[PDB]
């Protein structure tokens, strides 16, 4: 009485119909660049797992981002280095430009390009409709090609997508928590910041995929749209899927749990209690309205789901309505 077991949709064989050294990353050999062509600047951030710093590269006079690494096993480093590289030239993938070795920490140093991105309070007190329509199909874009490169990024979230929005440019980074798909395969579900946790992490469902992407990018589009961010604001793992289930009801919640047999503490229903599926529009109001429209409304509606096999991909939601402007923007000559 385990659960069901699950599989992608989409690009389900994409890792078994490469050559091993394409997703074997424990059998990477680094090669290092020169530590010294690169000089600190200004420190933008402390995380867990690094600390990141603007930088120069003194033999060209260009910006740079440095990700100096905490230290940690090989294993995990050579992981995010390997789908760096895969994924280097994608579209909106932030590009690895070198590795190093700080003369200091001794640890690996991720050199990256420089993204001048937009102070975030200036961003929300501006943003348009088609702002959001058009970084929403960027965002889109580099999922799509991720996912069909066979690797799940795992930490979607506003402080993982850097916008330059005087250059309408977006780079998808932080890959510290990315991992290649295989199908059948039990992963781990302490992934992704907890407000953009899919409910497959929070039911503890192990045998997930690439859609997690997908719901993580529909709590961005929510938060986007309504002007709330976080959109479900729990105050642990437990509570976000209670902010959730105020939301989407418990009906489909359980009619989930269900489907997957999966199994919950008797405590955790309790918390759960008995909700109402909500209509999107109670989240509408006059300060949020010029960005709603019946179409950003139906896209949330098929990114926002419980079972993770029904939400839409990458590709079928670049091809919604919501996006049509978007498209024919892009359509160009050249
Ligand atoms: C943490 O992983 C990454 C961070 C960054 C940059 N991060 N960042 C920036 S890029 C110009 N600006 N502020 C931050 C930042 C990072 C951590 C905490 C706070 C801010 C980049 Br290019 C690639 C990464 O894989
Ligand atoms: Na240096």
């Amino acid at each position: 009485s385990g659960p069901v077991p699950s599989r992608a949709r989409v690009y389900t064989d994409v890792n078994t119909h490469r050559p091993r050294e394409y997703w074997d990353y424990e059998s990477h050999v680094v090669e290092w660049g020169n530590q010294d062509d690169y000089q600190l600047v200004r420190k933008l951030g402390r995380g867990k797992y690094s600390e990141v710093f603007e930088a120069i590269n003194i033999t060209n006079n260009e910006k740079v981002v440095v990700k100096i690494l905490k230290p940690v096993k090989k294993k995990k480093i050579k992981r995010e280095i390997k789908i760096l590289e895969n994924l280097r030239g994608g579209p909106n993938i932030i590009t690895l430009a070198d590795i190093v070795k700080d003369p200091v920490s001794r640890t690996p140093a991720l050199v990256f390009e420089h993204v001048n991105n937009t102070d975030f309070k200036q961003l929300y007190q501006t943003l348009t409709d088609y702002d959001i329509r058009f970084y929403m199909y960027e965002i889109l874009k580099a999922l799509d090609y991720c996912h069909s490169m066979g690797i799940m990024h795992r930490d979607v979230k506003p402080h993982n997508v850097m916008i330059d929005h005087e250059h309408r440019k977006l780079r998808l980074i932080d890959w510290g928590l990315a991992e290649f798909y295989h199908p059948g395969q039990e992963y781990n579900v302490r992934v992704a910041s907890r407000y953009f946790k899919g409910p497959e992490l929070l039911v503890d469902y192990q045998m997930y995929d690439y859609s997690l992407d997908m719901w993580s990018l529909g709590c961005m589009l929510a938060s986007m749209i309504f002007r709330k961010e976080p959109f479900f604001h729990g105050h642990d793992n437990y509570d976000q899927l209670v902010r959730i289930a105020k939301v989407l009801g418990t009906e489909d919640l359980y009619d989930y749990i269900d489907k997957y047999n999966i199994e919950l503490d008797p405590r955790f229903n309790d918390i759960l209690g008995r909700h109402s599926r909500k209509r999107w529009e109670r989240f509408v109001h006059s300060e949020n309205q010029h960005l709603v429209s019946p179409e950003a409304l139906d896209f949330l509606d098929k990114l926002l789901r419980y079972d993770h096999q029904s939400r839409l991909t990458a590709r079928e939601a670049m091809e919604h309505p919501y996006f049509y402007t978007v498209v024919k923007d892009q359509a160009r000559m050249g």
